[PDB]
């Protein structure tokens, strides 16, 4: 698929709120543990999200993930678009999580190791990682 | 240079700290405000980081920025080494900030806001955003 689509979701966790973002084309995500869910919240990760990889449209599984008036502020400004109506990350990732849980004391930690172990280890053969800059430097 | 060099430091504005990243052959920024100073907020972004870009090295302008040991263990866990012993960047970034602050309400939507305009400027004649990826994606 395009190199500019990317999924946007938030999970729960030990009281927690983790928004993961996926690339779709290559499975890289990025991932961080987030007050709670709020708009503002989405709004920032959303532009650190697009001044770091060309993001042209972000799909979710909770359209109303997107309502509030700063994330269409924020994608408005982004130049981002919405698709107006996977799987294997959010469960792998919620397992790699749980493998490392113990070795870290704050979730945050323990998210970020997890991506990092996920876009890092090679399936095949390139990693996640390699990938999608592979597929964005192509692109260019 | 080398594509695994990293430069970190934290600047002041309002009040706030804004820690921000440059990769040191591309120009390419990662910036966030962080509520203070603090080494837990230096290892979660370095583990950040890490995980999305092959970070080898990372130098800074004050050494005592890392002497934590919760900073100690994200590199070490990462797989960081510093050097014991680039401002065109932290100017033109605090210079983007004030052109565009006043159209945003807090200082972090303004930094995000400064970082996207910084990585998509072609000076020539990639952009910074540009030059990373292909500087990354080559060295695979
Ligand atoms: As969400
Ligand atoms: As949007
Ligand atoms: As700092
Ligand atoms: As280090």
């Amino acid at each position: 698929c395009s190199p500019g689509i990317w999924q946007l979701d938030c999970t729960h966790l030990e009281g927690k709120v983790i928004l993961v973002a996926v690339h779709v084309a290559s499975g890289y995500i990025e991932a961080e543990v987030i007050p709670a869910e709020t708009g503002q919240e989405t709004a920032y990760f959303l532009l650190k999200l697009a001044g770091r990889w060309p993001v042209k449209t972000v799909h979710t599984d909770n359209g109303s993930n997107f309502t509030s008036t700063t994330v269409k502020t924020a994608c408005w400004w982004a130049g981002i678009k919405q698709e107006f109506g996977i799987e294997s990350m959010n469960k792998e990732l919620k397992k790699i999580i749980g493998q490392v849980r113990d070795q870290a004391e704050h979730l945050q930690t323990a998210v970020q190791m997890a991506v990092f172990i996920h876009n890092k280890k090679r399936k095949g053969g390139y990693s996640a990682g390699e990938r999608i800059v592979d597929i964005i430097a192509t692109d260019i």
